[PDB]
């Protein structure tokens, strides 16, 4: 039997390289492809994934990989394996993040957000082939987040014999769209913006596949998922929209799982245009904010109130003494002295689709919208398709933006480099358009040390900043949901990372 996934956006690629944006990787990551290692989502201790072993030399600036013998490629009907897995398939996939020389390099957009944002680049020097099943990769310096960075969504290994045969070819355009993986389901078809279907990994390392055959059915409307599953054209639903739970509990043959889960939803500011570059603006206009209304009308009370960007299942929170309160005759009272007495326009961006932070962007954009009329801020929404929405956010042609994060691992620099740092922002990845490298020097500094009470510290002071400076505002954190018949089972959500299908099954 197969199973039918209803899925809230198209995939951006079939390369988790590529992109940063959940939608893609929830189809993609875990399906097709495998980690060097992966982070067990209740010790948080690292696990062997096509690495079998690892170590950190004594300064932290040589990591070596052991790597699991016997693991083989995809046979797809573009490609056919002559080798296994090996080194030259680590060195490859990795070295097209940093290796200006490697083929694949510039192929694409030449876009590696994730990466991008971290700092690969003034990162990894080299990675040596030591032999043919292990590899050490060599930092310019250590950062205490690198494992953790090896461990998400992004970090898959890819196949260097697909890739150098399409070289070949002069077809490198084709690698990122048709791929190759080790993971547990093959690539077989995609019909843009309707579907992609996936079909078992008969030969696959890891575990005997149970699903046949696996179809993502891409259905942007959140309401028309919950219809789907209903009718039982799904069999998965993707982010079901709070006003359905309800509807949803009461059915025997449905599933909705409820988890904690390590994400933030935010108010970003684009910082670099008036009158959003003005602090005195930035607060006037969250202290208009009727925060438990939104908690009650958005999240359903189903959200936790932000006490700073950081949820309070991260190790490093910190509840913020300076949290603005909701007080409109305040806002009023800062936006004149501002001096905008009678206030001005602005947008509000609201995201299309249901995300974990957020379950109804467009919803709590109209709440705000009411608030900010009553000091005389006169909002316009501003919403596209869900991927069309991410790039123009990226080109910061917002005022103002309903965004968040759904952590990739719990190492809070998660929640702190791919946001807000300064190469987050060149990246086109910081919603807040915020580079402050007085911020960034405290990402610097907690990276510089694996010591845990010295990393928050650092984190502490960055939690504050982000308080004082208000690039953006900690609305809430959502909880993960996830309905699905009462058929299927072995899905995993978890704390953080993409969603995994590999051991679903169902009856």
């Amino acid at each position: 039997q197969g199973l039918v996934y209803c899925a809230e956006a198209n995939p951006v690629s079939f390369n988790p390289q590529v992109t940063t944006t959940g939608s893609t990787i929830d189809i993609i990551a875990n399906q097709l492809y495998d980690r060097l290692i992966s982070i067990d989502p209740v010790t948080a201790e690292f696990k062997s994934e096509l690495a079998t072993d690892w170590k950190i030399s004594k300064d932290g600036k040589s990591v070596t990989f052991t790597l699991r013998k016997g693991v083989k490629f995809h046979t797809t009907a573009y490609f056919t394996p002559t080798r296994e897995f090996n080194a030259d398939d680590v060195i490859f996939t990795f070295s097209r993040l940093f290796d200006v020389y490697n083929p694949y390099h510039f192929v694409g957009d030449a876009n590696y957000p994730y990466f991008q944002s971290v700092g690969i680049d003034q990162l990894i020097r080299k990675i040596v082939r030591v032999s043919d099943h292990q590899v050490r990769f060599e930092l310019f310096n250590a950062e205490s987040s690198f494992l953790a960075n090896m461990a998400t969504d992004f970090a898959v290994v890819l196949s260097k014999e697909y890739a150098m045969a399409l070289k070949a070819n002069n077809q490198e355009n084709l690698f990122d769209q048709y791929p190759v993986g080790t993971g547990p389901y093959i690539y077989k078809e995609y019909r843009r913006d309707h579907l992609v279907r996936f079909y078992k990994n008969a030969d696959y390392w890891k575990h005997e596949v149970a699903l046949e055959q696996l179809v993502y059915d891409i259905t942007p409307n959140g309401t028309t998922r919950i219809a789907k599953i209903l009718t039982k054209e799904c069999d998965v639903t993707a982010h079901p929209s709070s006003a359905q739970l309800s509807i949803l509990a009461q059915r025997d043959d449905i599933n909705v799982e409820r988890e904690t889960n390590l994400n933030i939803g935010y108010w970003a500011f684009n910082t670099e245009r008036p009158p959003f570059d003005n602090l005195k603006v930035r607060q006037a206009l969250v202290h208009a904010i009727d925060i438990e209304k939104i908690m009650q009308a958005v999240y359903y009370g189903n959200g936790l109130r932000a006490r700073s960007i950081l949820p309070p299942t991260s190790w490093a929170f910190e509840p913020q003494k300076n949290m603005p309160i909701f007080d409109p005759q305040l806002a009023k009272k800062l936006l004149t002295e501002a001096g905008y007495e009678k206030g001005f326009d602005m947008s509000i961006w609201a995201m299309p689709v249901s995300r974990i932070y957020n379950p109804n962007a467009r919803k709590m954009a109209e709440l705000m919208q009411s608030d900010l009329r009553k000091i005389g801020v006169n909002v316009n929404i501003v919403e596209y398709e869900w991927n069309t929405f991410i790039q123009r956010i990226g080109e910061h042609r917002h005022d103002s933006v309903l965004l968040g994060w759904a952590a990739d691992t719990p190492d809070p620099d998660n929640f702190f480099s791919p946001l807000l740092s300064c190469t987050a922002t060149f990246s086109g990845k910081n919603p807040a358009n915020w580079c402050n490298p007085e911020f960034d020097l405290l990402l610097t500094k907690a990276l510089d040390t694996t010591d845990l009470n010295l990393r928050k510290q650092y984190y502490d002071a960055a939690q504050s900043m982000i308080i004082e400076q208000l690039p953006l505002y900690p609305i809430a954190h959502g909880m993960r949901f996830q309905a699905s018949s009462a058929d299927v089972e072995g899905i995993t959500l978890g704390p953080f990372g993409a969603i995994s299908l590999a051991n679903a099954r169902k009856k």
